[PDB]
């Protein structure tokens, strides 16, 4: 299939990095992931990027993996980037269990049933998204309000703007994602 | 189950046709759409708007069950609403067969394998759903080009007009979808 609007590094021209990714990925989960395909054809860039968003977004942090695939799923959402939609959605229903609220989530936060903290990190999430110009000190208070750190308040912010960099990336670049992610804990 | 921001018909305050509805529901379903209990507060006007939509939507006509769900799903997912996402989502992936290609259309149309008959129609949806001030009769020619009749353009605007307003009843008065939309056809 065609996983990109640019050339694809194959098993012969790919970084040996890349190379070392594409065998864990698939030890771990039974795939490869299309980004890791798509987005290696910048063998040291893709690498750094992974090193930072797999810390970030996977790795132990501030924020539990349910919040920060929230706010991924909330990001992809209003971008309407549909391989970080379909894959971050995935990961949503898994970490939340809960897929009727992934699936309302996903179209409008609004209109699924959210604790506080999932809504004022929703808002948030939907302001700086759609009107980053408009960003004041004041929106941090209901954050605040929900028990987060200012150590998860960075964490929160930095989930938001990656995903609003992954959406430009893979929108712009035409990435797909695997079939397997439709069929996760559905 | 929280059916509404306005109040719900009983059985003992329903209209008799609304009863009726909610029968007819139970008998080929085996459950009733929430939208047949929470809109149906006002008896005639739910029973004549039901009357209209399911002619256009779901009885035969111009155009194929999966075409006009393929619309639905795309205005559906420009205008956020969930319940016609969630129920409509449920039906694209019943007449087409491919969760995939519905779930890219969901999100993003234009990150999904469309034909150019498809390409055409849901252009025509997003721009007539985000910008139909700007509508003129070229906009109609990608349509025709696609080979279809003016009965056919007549309901495919119908169907987008049509969930331009079901969007806006849903979201606006707090309308949930039936959790058996969620595993339909997945």
């Amino acid at each position: 299939p065609r996983l990109s609007f640019l050339a694809v590094p194959t098993e012969d021209n790919a970084h040996e990095g890349v190379k070392k990714l594409w065998s864990k990925a698939e030890a771990n989960m039974g795939f490869v992931p299309n980004v890791f395909r798509a987005q290696a054809l910048n063998g040291e860039q893709f690498l750094a990027w992974w090193n930072y968003f797999n810390l970030l977004v996977n790795k132990e942090g501030g924020l539990s993996n349910a919040e920060r695939e929230l706010l991924a799923v909330v990001v992809s959402g209003l971008n309407r980037c549909v391989y970080c939609a379909v894959s971050h959605g995935a990961a949503l229903r898994e970490f939340s269990g809960d897929a009727v609220k992934a699936d309302a989530v996903a179209v409008n936060w609004r209109q699924a049933e959210l604790s506080e903290r999932e809504q004022a990190m929703c808002a948030y999430a939907e302001k700086l998204t759609l009107r980053p110009a408009e960003m004041t000190e004041a929106d941090l208070a209901p954050l605040r309000a929900a028990g987060l750190s200012d150590e998860a308040i960075l964490e929160a912010v930095q989930v938001i703007a990656m995903f609003n960099m992954t959406n430009r990336v893979s929108s712009a670049l035409g990435f797909v994602p695997n079939p397997e992610y439709h069929i996760q804990s559905r």
